[PDB]
């Protein structure tokens, strides 16, 4: 459980690492809707999430189990799949980052 959360922290660090930066970078910080001209973003996405928030929650010991952590990471991807047309580049980047997440998350210590 402590062990499971360390696995989660390792994943998080990987998702933030240089190795994945080419597709992970849109997920590094909260969506700035005004900056992007996306004035409908917060009407469509009721629960924003991003990797810096996941990181803060982990550093603050907010996550009590792996399932809670996974739910936030997956929310982040779902927000992207909900807001953007499925043929947009940002969606391809999300799918690639999600593949990295899901395959390593699956190796949960038990
Ligand atoms: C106008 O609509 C947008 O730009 C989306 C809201 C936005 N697209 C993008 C986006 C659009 C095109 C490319 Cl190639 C990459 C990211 C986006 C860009 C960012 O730059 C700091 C941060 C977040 C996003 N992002 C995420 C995550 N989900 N949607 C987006
Ligand atoms: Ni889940």
């Amino acid at each position: 459980l402590s062990e499971q959360l360390k696995h989660c922290n390792g994943i998080l660090k990987e998702l933030l690492s240089k190795k994945h930066a080419a597709y992970a970078w849109p997920f590094y910080k909260p969506v700035d809707a005004s900056a992007l001209g996306a004035h409908d973003y917060h009407d469509i996405i009721k629960h924003p999430m991003d990797l810096s928030t996941v990181k803060r929650k982990m550093e603050n010991r907010d996550y009590r189990d792996a399932q809670e952590f996974a739910a936030d990471v997956r929310l982040m991807f779902s927000n992207c799949y909900k807001y953007n047309p499925p043929d947009h580049d940002v969606v391809a980047m999300a799918r690639k980052l999600q593949d990295v997440f899901e395959f390593r998350y699956a190796k949960m210590p038990d």
